[PDB]
C-alpha cells in the first residue's frame, strides 16, 4: 500500500546517525535482532522505529534483500490491530531501512525481563497480551501467512500494552513443503522447524514457549540455568517432579491459580511434541477467551 520511500541520508537525520548508544541513556538504539538493529526517531513530529537492516545472523546479502522484499509485501497484504505496522523503507544505494508505527512499551520479552527498570507486568495485563498477540496470529493464519519467528521479541507492545506481531521478513503464504535454509531461534522451534519444514503448526509451537514465557518470566534459553531451555518444564511437570506453581513469576500478586493452570493448558498443548496433535490458531484463541 502507500509506503513511503525515504532516501538513506534523511533517516540517518531521524535516528542521530543511527546512535548506538542505548535511548535509556539519550541515545537512538532500542534493540537488535538476527536481520538488525533497530533506533528511534522523529519524523516530522512522529515518533518512529527505524530497522537498519544486517545479517547479524548467518545469512546472505541477497537473502536479507529478499526478507527486505518480502517483509514490505506482507505489511502491504496485512493490517491489523495485533500487527506492526509498516511507515517506509529506504532502499537506495546498498543500504536498507524498515520505518514503523513507533511501539512505547518495547517488546514482551524486554517488559517480562523488566529491562530498563520498567515495572513488572501484572497477571491481567499479561493475560490480555497473550489474547492479543494470539489474534495477530489467527489473523495471518486466515490470510494464509506462516510467520515462521514467533518469540517475545517478536512480540510488541504500545501505550496500552496492546500486542503487536512484528518481524515478517521469513513469512510465507501457503500441505507441509520442506526447505533447505533452517533460519530461526533454536530456544522457540519446534522440533518438525528444526528439520526444515514449514507449516502453520511450527508457529503454535512458539506461541507456546511464549506462554511459558509470560507464566513464568524466565526467558526460553539460559546458559546459566538447569534447564537451560524453558520448554523442557513441560517434561519436568509431566513427570510430577514439579508443578506450575514453582515456576510461576513472583513479580505479581493478582495471579489466581485457576487461570494460571488455564494458561498453562493452553501452552502445554501448544507444545505437543507431535506438530498433528497440536491445536490450530483459532482454538489457541478460544482457550484463552475462555480463561479471561
Ligand atoms: C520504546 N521502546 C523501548 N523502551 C525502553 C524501555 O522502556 C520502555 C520503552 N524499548 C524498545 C525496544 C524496541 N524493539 C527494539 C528491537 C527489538 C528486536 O526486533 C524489539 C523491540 C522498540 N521497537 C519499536 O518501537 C518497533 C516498532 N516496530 N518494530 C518492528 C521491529 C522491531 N521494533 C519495532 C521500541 C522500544
Ligand atoms: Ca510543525
Amino acid at each position: 500500500t502507500r509506503f513511503h520511500s525515504f532516501s538513506f541520508y534523511e533517516l540517518k537525520n531521524v535516528t542521530n546517525n543511527f546512535d548506538e548508544r542505548p535511548i535509556s541513556v539519550g541515545g537512538n538504539k532500542m534493540g537488535e535482532g538476527g536481520f538488525g538493529v533497530v533506533y528511534k526517531g522523529y519524523v516530522n513530529n512522529t515518533t518512529v522505529a527505524v530497522k537498519k537492516l544486517a545479517a547479524m545472523v548467518d545469512i546472505t546479502t541477497e537473502e536479507l534483500k529478499q526478507q527486505f522484499d518480502q517483509e514490505i509485501k506482507v505489511m502491504a497484504k496485512c493490517q491489523h490491530e495485533n500487527l506492526v505496522e509498516l511507515l517506509g523503507f529506504s532502499s537506495d544505494g546498498d543500504d536498507l531501512c524498515l520505518v514503523y508505527v513507533y511501539m512505547p512499551n518495547g517488546s514482551l520479552l524486554d517488559r517480562l525481563s523488566c529491562l530498563d527498570g520498567t515495572p513488572p507486568l501484572s497477571w491481567h495485563m499479561r493475560c490480555k497480551i497473550a489474547q492479543g498477540a494470539a489474534n495477530g496470529i489467527n489473523f495471518l493464519h486466515e490470510n494464509h501467512h506462516i510467520h515462521r519467528d514467533i518469540k517475545s521479541a517478536n512480540i510488541l507492545l504500545d501505550e496500552a500494552f496492546t500486542a503487536k506481531i512484528s518481524d515478517f521478513g521469513l513469512a510465507r503464504a501457503s500441505q507441509t513443503v520442506m526447505t533447505s535454509r533452517i533460519v530461526g531461534t533454536t530456544a522457540y522451534m519446534a522440533p518438525e522447524a528444526l528439520r526444515g519444514e514449514i507449516t502453520p503448526k511450527s508457529d503454535i509451537y512458539s506461541f507456546g514457549v511464549v506462554l511459558l514465557e509470560i507464566i513464568t518470566g524466565l526467558p526460553a534459553v539460559d546458559e546459566h540455568r538447569e534447564p537451560q531451555l524453558l520448554l523442557d518444564i513441560k517434561e519436568e511437570i509431566e513427570d510430577e517432579e514439579k508443578t506450575i506453581e514453582d515456576y510461576i513469576d513472583k513479580k505479581m500478586n493478582d495471579a489466581d491459580s485457576t487461570s494460571v493452570e488455564a494458561m498453562y493448558s493452553v501452552a502445554s498443548q501448544c507444545l505437543h511434541e507431535k506438530k498433528n496433535k497440536r491445536p490450530d490458531i483459532k482454538k489457541v484463541q478460544q482457550l484463552l477467551q475462555e480463561m479471561t
